[PDB]
């Protein structure tokens, strides 16, 4: 149960960590719960930044999908990085002074616990579905963005099940609610996933392109270029629909349609050699290079407020 930044941590440890890291940095972090999961776990949210009046914000979540362990690891890495370098590294110092980072460590807590106890490859939530033994909804197919029109299954037995309705899951309803309640400050939305090594932006529910797609393409291009500087890791980027494939009900498209102009889905290491079972030996190299892209994007957004 002891926490480590170079190891995958179970929920009990991550929860204890959210409490301790907040206790150790009261001037930089405040913890809050934005909802409760289907099984009663608390969906924590860390507000990282120097407190001040009416600051803009960047929202970043991890752990949408249970099996994507590197995602959960990154949110934790990001927070230590933030508090450890504030006051010493100019860029991070300026970010924390000017804006707040809303870090959601693990969204799909129930599914994450399940990967630790019964099925390492679980993806969905763990809610029950009427008229069947099949469990869970794909949280990334449960948002009100062309809900369940494509790339999503209507069968609860499938891994991409869209749900009984948009925001049917307490997790996604809690996330949508928080965001809806803070639209005035949230300038960018970053949702962390694995694996594939990619940076995607809207849209996925449709082949139509976002108004600022050229700006988003330049941004994604610059960010993957910055990420490659550390270890040479190659990322690709583009609109979801054409780069990956059409998939409705994603949070990146939803957030964008709420007015959040900078919205990205990150696909972390690797390309498939280890896939979802990325070795703990790769946690630091992955989080470090990923830090470069996130910080690049943060500086861009700040310069365009
Ligand atoms: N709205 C979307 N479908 N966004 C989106 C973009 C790229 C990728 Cl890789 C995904 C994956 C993440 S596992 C997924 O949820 O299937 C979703
Ligand atoms: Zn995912």
């Amino acid at each position: 149960t002891g926490h480590s930044y170079e190891k995958y941590n179970n929920w009990e440890t991550i929860e204890a960590w959210t409490k301790q890291v907040t206790s150790e940095n009261p001037d930089l972090i405040s913890r809050t719960a934005i909802g409760t999961t289907f099984l009663g776990n608390n969906i924590y949210l860390l507000k990282v930044g120097k407190p001040g009046p009416n600051k803009p914000a960047i929202f970043m979540d991890c752990g949408f999908h249970a099996r994507e362990w590197i995602s959960h690891a990154f949110c934790q890495w990001f927070v230590r990085e933030a508090v450890l370098t504030y006051g010493y590294e100019s860029h991070m110092t300026e970010f924390l002074n000017k804006l707040d980072f809303y870090v959601l460590p693990v969204l799909n807590i129930d599914g994450y616990i399940y990967t630790w106890t019964k099925n390492r490859m679980w993806r969905k939530t763990r809610s029950t579905n009427a008229g069947t033994t099949c469990i869970g909804t794909d949280p990334n197919r449960n948002f009100d963005a062309g809900w369940c029109t494509t790339g999503a299954s209507t069968d609860p037995c499938d891994e991409t099940y869209c749900g009984s309705a948009a925001e049917s899951e307490k997790e996604t309803k809690a996330l949508a609610d928080f965001i809806r309640n803070n639209l005035s400050s949230i300038k960018a939305y970053l949702t962390i996933h694995s694996y594939s090594q990619m940076i995607l932006y809207p849209y996925s529910y449709d082949y139509k392109l976002p108004e600022n797609n050229a700006e988003l393409n330049n941004l994604a291009k610059a960010a993957v270029k910055e990420l490659a500087t550390l270890y040479g890791t190659k990322y690709t980027y583009g609109p979801g629909a054409t780069t990956i494939y059409p998939a409705a009900g994603g949070s990146d498209d939803w957030a964008y349609d709420q007015g959040i102009k900078y919205s990205f889905t990150f696909e972390l290491r690797d390309k498939g050699r280890y896939g979802f079972i990325l070795p703990e030996s790769q946690i630091q190299a992955t989080c470090e290079e990923t830090m470069l892209a996130i910080k690049y994007v943060t500086n861009y957004v700040l310069g365009h407020l």
